[PDB]
């Protein structure tokens, strides 16, 4: 009972932007532009490309498909997630009010609690998986509403449309989802009802763990034209070649999530039935509390499976120091399998308090599974839970 | 009469962060390390790289060569110019004030006036090329004084161990140098008392027109602290391989800045003594108002000449627009002649009031002056005035 | 009834040659080492890195997972699917004889007919699908036989483990298979008995149509030592920034080709049922010739289609002027979906009267079918057929 | 003395094949296309690209630029050196004849001897610096004349005009000049009557040492349809990458090499008056048997310096290994010093008996100066010098 998938994502993901009438030569594939400027016919026209960082053909045509994707109309490149995540933060002023979801990658919580906040910003963090609680934290401060779903590393599930709903109900207030851990092959939160579908592009979307970048597709014509004016007077832009390799790591994206969404489904499937795990959290699993409506606003799930190992931090470690075909490793995403402690490595920024709410704890372990053969993979952690509890 | 060539810089540039005996391969030139993320050995300790956006062997070599050529201990590299301005800018908090130079490259006077201004920050701009303009303007609440000298595009020459103490005397202010204009081979602000040199890299350092990059070096430990923290956390960080085309761009700066000065004072003799041009400003003329300072704190001067061609607006676009060796185009500091007309180009962002007070004219014209060979240069240039003035 | 898929072959493609552990800093992917040379500290002792056409670490990698995907010991990159052809002909010398299979790409053709033949070798061009032929054709002289199987572009099967008993019953003659319609996802001509497997590496292997490269997988060490010393001596070695993208290209052969295979059957099905297609020629069709030899070697099919328009060289130029999602282009096994005319394209190096042998025919379409989705292709070829409505 | 410059080779240097124009957005630096195939508007009607290994539009934009500077109406670009010799040879046919200079470059040598000779091509090793004997050398089965000038790495010069008129005297010899140790800022083999000029691009060209590269420049027309055949047709092509990077490289070639003419005559005379040097060759110094003739055919001199240090095989292993500032490793011509010991490295290739006929010999230091300060240079090789100290 999943959301149908998205018509024409394939053929969408393949060509869109990569129009070989584009070139004189008419390749198939886009040229790298390296170019940080171009020849002008007089000074102050406004035909064509003037200068890199403001626009150049890689980063346009990987913006094009990406838009594409997410349901765009318009998309922005960044240098990576977290610069994506400060460039919409320059979007307010002084004296306005953040909310973020209580659950987001560690960085992107220090970045508001311990950045942000230094200059004029209010940050409040609010558990948006309970609608009625992100109701009652809306100020007439609040211009902007940060959300992860799944989050990172507790994969908490948020009602995309129903948050869309109360957040636009009074003012004029953006509503941004990370769409990081999904993908817009599995979940598109402009047609949700956000007003920014966001990435760090470094996981899925480029899904070759070998560029950091960050990603913002928009529809709203006023807050595209905001966005645009930072992306190119902050500077936090991506090399065109890491663009080229975005794109590149975009026209598998379809084949390489479904392998993901099997590999990941068989792992929390195994990690559920052994003795050694805790608990799981897997969104594709009914055990997940938001299973239902995952399957609402959500055409698949991905590789990402988090699970609570039996004993106590020194079982976590043995068991992550044992494995041998997962890396012990940050990121995610990759089509190589990853495993990490969050509470020690991405998520030793958040505070502790914050941690033992959220119930990040010491034996809290998180998973990307890659598009290795499943059996592998399952060996794998196998041996490695059993190395853990002898 | 100017001050001697900084000793071993060529040796540093081609070998400082170079050393083979960090590879296993032993490669004589490093390799290009795009992987996001790093094995750990046991979670949680940092005793190797972790994660690209935090630091990655490519980055960490360019750094560490361009701290070099800078005299300092430590240097950060960034998306561009205006992510290392963005950078630092977070080195500060809601309340505290920036003196910036009255004339600087467009997209730093808007940066600090329409987007720092919202969040809290004070910005003044001061002619600091008069020391006593400077002395009076600070407050108690500056917290940071950015200049640029020679300045973009009027090339004012700004004293800068004469603001160092200015500045340094009163309290706990962090003086920024842009040095993009004159590369580290020509000045070192660190040497001669700022706390921070920063580049645009996009320009000399890399020096071949295909890399956008901010670089900032610095010695304080602190401030190194800070600034390394904001390089993680707000994520404007280079493609490693861009880092490695910059850090390739490196090995030819001292041949390539010594042929931009020769190339360059001869263009500025020339358009000095040519009847259609009514001012030029270089720094190795002595016409220019700061030549003796020059020659006090410079090993010597590069390839950016600015000159008022006689006329009007019409006569400045028909002399751009018949050049056929220099490009009508934006940006600087490549091996290829640049020409542009900053008003209604480059500085189009500074307000007409502010580019009419800072003498930035529909009449004046920036040259990059690029490598080729002089009597082409000399040859364009010539019958591109004449063009204009028939 | 085909095959099994070949075991832990994902697993191999994500992580043979990229042991984190190889590097100082532990990447998790190999960085790209550029350096044309090495520091070395024993003048004369060959135990490190020494020069980059001799051997480099991201080459190295890349040839490490290629081999183990092809259950081979050893495998070799070269600049292009021509170049490792040259290479491999650099084996022998003046005097021997090279057998070619009949329908191969048109620049195979052409290196051995016009090029190879000038320097002492006598080249025969045999229907190698028919083993009797072969073998009939093998003489004293013979030291080298090429195949390729699906042919280029007839797509004729060669029984590979056929041919390999035929052609090592007289000896030192080294059967090669040129494995690039197949992928050695789907067939592994080492396991069948062939002496090397090679590819145009330019095709499926990367599979982004964006680099230009040759791989040659081979187990007898004799064998690799003589290929070895020939990519050193030749140079015709591929840049190593393109080796990282062909590895990193591997990493998602798996899947790439599960979809080519989905979305080639569909494509052929829907061209064998329509009214305005003469012929169609897919391995994975019960129609084909050697369907049967198809899934006693190999573990599925790919995305090249092959098919007959009816009527005349007007229909399939109306045809393919009319398609807007396939592409009108040379290559094939990218994610993007390419046709073309082989007599007036890619095998217009054939010899006219040899492709009218083979039936390259100007009504001849080769289709390689990419990762879109299938509703979108199968609407384009639809559309376009409807078109050129020949008689 | 030496040779005027030769004029505007900066500016061609730096927009040659970099017009603007050629990009619908009208970029100043030429795009990398890693596109291996195009679009067609109709079967074999292009828009002037077809496929990568045929041409590419960054390729085409180096060809161009390296063209330019070398005097030339044509450039084909190769994997590498060793893959144009390889392309160049396939000129030939089976029955004809090459003569080599009897100092090359150790694979070169290789390549003549152990692969071509296999190939029914007959092989003349040949002191070309006295002309009289290339002259005696000729034979109506001559073909091929191939010459370095200076030679790797004995640095003997070759009077390449006076070559020029006896080889093109006995009929049709196509005669190639290696120019890679000067460049074509320093020599223009071309201009003295030479037919190719030929690069192995991985030194100075480049300039980098992260690219492995072969250039081939040439005016003759037939000349050029010939090896443009064999380029597209061997496939030993380069990648586009490797193709910007050596461009990036040719816009600063200028600087450089003054650079290297600068620290290399330094070095030179340094090693010429220091006690532990038995004997230097640097086509710069006066000490050197063909330096009137360099100052007549070259407009200066680079960075590759020849000497020979006193005592043993102990003493240049000891001298090699103590440098600090110079790398122990093979190639020449980056920005980086390099020093090597020919006999065992590069020229372990070229047989024994060869390198004793040639002197080179155990004590046989090659020298590539690269762009440091050369106070820092002479300081290395000071204190290395001491630490071997020989008698
Ligand atoms: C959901 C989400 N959003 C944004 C970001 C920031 O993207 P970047 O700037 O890295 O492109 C991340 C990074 N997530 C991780 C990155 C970790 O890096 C290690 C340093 N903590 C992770 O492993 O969970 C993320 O997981
Ligand atoms: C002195 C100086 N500092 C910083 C920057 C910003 O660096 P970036 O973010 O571009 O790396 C520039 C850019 N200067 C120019 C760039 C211009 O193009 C953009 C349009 N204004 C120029 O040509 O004057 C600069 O000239
Ligand atoms: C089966 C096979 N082997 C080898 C090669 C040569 O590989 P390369 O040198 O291109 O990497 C090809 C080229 N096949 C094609 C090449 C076309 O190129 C255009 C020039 N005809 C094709 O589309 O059929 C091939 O199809
Ligand atoms: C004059 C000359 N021509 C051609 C070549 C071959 O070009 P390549 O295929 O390498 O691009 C070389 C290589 N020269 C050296 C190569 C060393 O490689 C290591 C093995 N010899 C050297 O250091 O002398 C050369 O010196």
């Amino acid at each position: 009972g999943f959301l149908p998938h998205f018509q024409h994502f394939a053929t969408q993901a393949i060509h869109v932007g990569q129009d070989p009438e584009q070139w004189t030569s008419r390749a198939v594939v886009p040229p790298i532009s390296l170019s940080t400027t171009f020849k002008q016919g007089a000074p102050g026209q406004h035909s064509g490309f003037e200068y890199s960082r403001s626009g150049n053909p890689t980063r346009n045509c990987l913006e094009k498909a990406v838009a594409a994707l997410d349901g765009a109309k318009y998309c922005l490149a960044f240098a990576s997630g977290l610069a994506a995540t400060v460039t919409i933060t320059h979007l307010l002023k002084a004296g306005d009010q953040i909310i973020c979801m209580d659950d987001v990658y560690g960085g992107t919580n220090r970045y508001f609690r311990q950045v942000a906040s230094e200059f004029g910003l209010k940050i409040s963090f609010v558990d948006c998986s309970k609608i009625k609680l992100l109701e009652a934290a809306i100020t007439p401060e609040t211009k902007l509403v940060w959300i992860e779903t799944p989050t990172n590393p507790t994969q908490k599930v948020i009602d995309i449309e129903g948050c869309a709903h109360i957040v636009h109900k009074h003012g004029d207030i953006i509503l941004v989802v990370d769409n990081t851990f999904m993908s817009p092959y599995f979940q598109r939160p402009l047609a949700l009802g956000a007003d920014i579908s966001m990435y760090s592009a470094t996981k899925y979307m480029n899904g070759h763990s070998d560029v950091v970048m960050g990603l913002v597709s928009v529809n709203c014509e006023s807050l595209h034209n905001r966005l645009r004016f930072l992306q190119n007077s902050l500077g936090a832009v991506p090399s065109p070649i890491d663009c080229y390799l975005c794109n590149r790591g975009l026209k598998t994206l379809h084949v390489r999530m479904e392998k993901h969404f099997k590999n990941g489904m068989a792992v929390a499937q195994f990690l559920e039935s052994n003795p050694w795990v805790e608990k799981v959290i897997y969104p594709g699993l009914p055990s997940h509390p938001q299973h239902e409506l995952v399957k609402r606003q959500c055409t698949g799930c991905t590789g990402m499976v988090t699970f609570y190992i039996k004993g106590t931090l020194q079982h976590a470690e043995i068991f992550l120091k044992n494995l041998k075909l997962f890396t012990l490793a940050e990121s995610l995403g990759g089509f190589e399998s990853l495993a990490e402690l969050p509470a020690i490595m991405t998520h030793a920024s958040v505070l502790k308090n914050d941690r033992d709410v959220l119930g990040i704890s010491d034996t809290l372990i998180r998973l990307s599974v890659g598009l290795e053969d499943e059996e592998d993979l399952l060996e794998d952690l196998d041996q490695a839970l059993k190395a853990a509890h002898p």
